[PDB]
């Protein structure tokens, strides 16, 4: 029974995350994550408030093969540069994209699940699946940074997903 | 261990009206097919030939929460119906759009099962929709068709959104 993704509104996608101090305490919940990951159709980045847990514990995969993990334990962005907009999505607004602004160029560092540190900087997709990821562990949604009007249609639009029977 | 790729609108395989099978050992690999197909989506619960573009006229069905309740029709018909209601629904080849569509809420259905043999299928459960639905697939009908053709560009704008989607 692979955790299942929890989809908005739902107040553990709201809680702020908590630092790691143990890394070997997580290990179960890092596999978890990526096998619920691993589950999905086309899923590329999971953050653990998506199966509602307040581990501060990051997994994406960007790889065709899907056999390429990045684990990423208390991470933060720690600079940026080049705002863009771009399209995303989220498992856990399902349905619904939207162009939302990021930095094109990131630098993060976080553990990996080993715990050693890790500094990752990049300007390729990945630098866009970070931010939205780390966001999570905050307790933000993309659709936070969208009109009303949008944010409206969203909830809507994953309301009538999770309701529907017939596909 | 692949399974077919479901098709996605606009596609012209969708549209094909469907072949009826005469041989029913022929087909088992489809219907195989079909069905680790259907297992393989997140919710689906009806697919039809059509939709991974093959030209027999088979759906396959399994509403079961386990998914261990197949059911396999071969040349299905509707026969007859009664009790129409407006009801939403999706459809695995219009991806992330869902409308109310209007359906016979009691539904006859006559088809053959996988081994030939013949079914006759008579209910007022949420089945009678699904069989509707996917019947419907096999006269290249797809259930935004009902709508507005406002409503059908619509529906594939926000298919297009999720085939092109990349951040998730
Ligand atoms: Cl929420
Ligand atoms: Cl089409
Ligand atoms: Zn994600
Ligand atoms: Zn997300
Ligand atoms: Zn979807
Ligand atoms: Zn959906
Ligand atoms: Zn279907
Ligand atoms: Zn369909
Ligand atoms: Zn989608």
């Amino acid at each position: 029974a692979v955790l299942e993704i929890l989809t908005a509104p739902d107040p553990r996608l709201r809680v702020q995350s908590k630092q790691v101090t143990d890394v070997a305490s997580v290990q179960t919940l890092i596999d978890d994550l990526l096998d619920t990951l691993y589950a999905t159709d086309n899923g590329i980045g999971l953050a653990a408030p998506q199966v509602g847990r307040e581990e501060a514990i990051v997994v994406i995969d960007l790889s065709d093969n899907r056999d390429q993990p990045l684990v990423l334990i208390n991470p933060k962005v720690v600079s940026g540069s080049n705002k863009e907009m771009g399209q995303e999505g989220c498992l856990s607004v399902p349905d619904y994209y939207a162009d939302v602004e990021r930095y094109t160029s990131v630098v993060v560092e976080a553990l990996d699940r080993e715990g050693k540190p890790l500094r990752i900087e990049t300007s390729d997709f990945l630098a866009i699946v970070m931010q939205h990821e780390i966001d999570h562990l905050s307790g933000n949604l993309f659709i936070d940074y969208l009109s009303p009007l949008k944010q409206q249609m969203a909830m809507k639009k994953v309301k009538k997903h999770v309701k529907n029977r017939a596909r």
